[PDB]
């Protein structure tokens, strides 16, 4: 049975007008701006953007990728793609 989101957590996360992105549940770093209640701290693959989403919009990478892990034209989706299958725990900073 699945468990709440924690930090290292693979989705696809999705926000107004755009397509279903691959991300991360980012960890919060000491010093560093923390999310709204209720909120995580979402990194986006390819792109490198953070936002803050909460579970209506974060939908699990395994059960997901079959539907959304497609090429997209979008700047910085298909970096993105590569970045969640071959290296979803680097460090992109």
């Amino acid at each position: 049975m699945p468990h709440a989101f924690k930090p290292g957590d693979l989705v696809f996360a999705k926000m107004k007008g755009y397509p279903h992105w691959p991300a991360r549940i980012d960890d919060i770093a000491d010093g560093a701006v923390k999310p709204p209640p209720n909120k995580y701290p979402i990194f986006f693959f390819g792109t490198h953007e953070t936002a803050f989403l909460g579970p209506k919009d974060l939908f699990p990478y395994d059960k997901s990728k079959d539907k959304y892990g497609k090429p997209n034209k979008r700047k910085g989706f298909n970096e993105g793609l590569w970045e969640i299958q071959n290296n979803p725990h680097a460090s992109y900073s």
